[PDB]
């Protein structure tokens, strides 16, 4: 599917991805403004030869999934600025979870049903041989009340077959307070390690995305702003000693003991997206 430039229409920037810039435009061939609304996501025309090797991976990740719970792929834009692709996506209108949750107070049925569909789209990922590698709220889109979908492909990685991980590298861009040990720790990325962000993302969900309880702010309250070069090493060993994020106000204790079998030091001893599924649609029934 191909998208002509001469036609999109930018309205807004709606924020920075991994790669680059996300803006919404509306793409309007017979220019009488009743064109469908479009997310665009675009590579910085100055990035090196690995962040373009890396936008192509992202680009071909998102043109192979097809999921109720991941962002639509529409097709491509050519760029001829940037000699690159633009990647054409639906626009998903009430935005990010990180967004949408601290202005609309969402009951806990909800929040559950949401963290429902993100192991739906999640257990799909998994089954399709990718790892996701960025599963936080700031990822996560609504479509509305009753719906959820999974964004940002830009650290999503084919998993070999044969490979139940992926070695990653050391890099400053890396969602840290959001990673299992083993990736902090060795830089290998297995399938358990996105069940761990998931613990993270649901934790994130439970406080509605509140700044002052989110996980950069708690973590670094409990290493201090003070620690050179020293910041992963000590989110390291507190993690091996057993601390974990606090449970969030009005979180069930039953939902926070989900959570922290999410957050398992070791990786087998957590559940699968596949595991999670049946407990999360009983935990909502539960609620609603
Ligand atoms: O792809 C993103 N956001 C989208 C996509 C489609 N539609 C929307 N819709 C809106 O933003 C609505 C609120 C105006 C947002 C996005 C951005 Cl910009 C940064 C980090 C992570 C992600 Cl996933």
């Amino acid at each position: 599917t191909v998208f002509h430039k001469r036609y999109l229409k930018k309205i807004r920037d709606l924020g920075e991805g991994h790669f680059g810039k996300v803006s919404l435009y509306c793409y309007d061939p017979t220019n009488d403004g009743t064109g469908e609304m479009v997310a665009v996501k675009a590579l910085k025309a100055d990035a090196g030869p690995q962040h373009r090797s890396g936008w192509k991976q992202e680009i071909d990740i998102l043109r192979t999934l097809y999921h109720e719970h991941i962002i639509k792929y529409k097709g491509c834009c050519e760029d001829a600025g940037a000699a690159s692709l633009q990647l054409v996506m639906e626009y998903v209108p009430l935005g990010s979870l990180r967004d949408y949750l601290p202005r609309h107070s969402i009951g806990l049925a909800q929040l559950l049903l949401f963290a429902q569909q993100i192991c739906e789209g999640m257990a799909y990922l998994h089954a399709q041989h990718y790892i996701h590698r960025n599963l936080a709220a700031r990822n996560v889109l609504l479509d509305n009340d009753r719906l959820v979908k999974i964004g940002d492909f830009g650290l999503a990685k084919a998993v070999p077959e044969g490979h139940e991980y992926y070695r990653v590298r050391e890099d400053g861009d890396s969602p840290v307070f959001w990673y299992a040990p083993e990736c902090l720790k060795e830089y290998k990325f297995y399938y358990a390690s996105d069940v761990w962000s998931f613990g993270v993302t649901l934790y994130e969900l439970l406080t509605h995305c509140d700044s002052s309880q989110s996980p950069p702010t708690k973590f670094l309250e409990l290493i201090g702003i003070a620690q050179g070069q020293m910041t992963v090493l000590r989110l390291t060993e507190l993690l091996e000693r057993g601390e974990r994020l606090p449970r969030p106000d009005k979180c069930p204790a039953e939902v926070y003991h989900l959570m922290k079998n999410c957050w398992e030091t070791e990786a087998s001893f957590r559940p699968t997206f596949e595991n999670l599924i049946p407990i999360l649609k009983t935990v909502h029934e539960k609620y609603r």
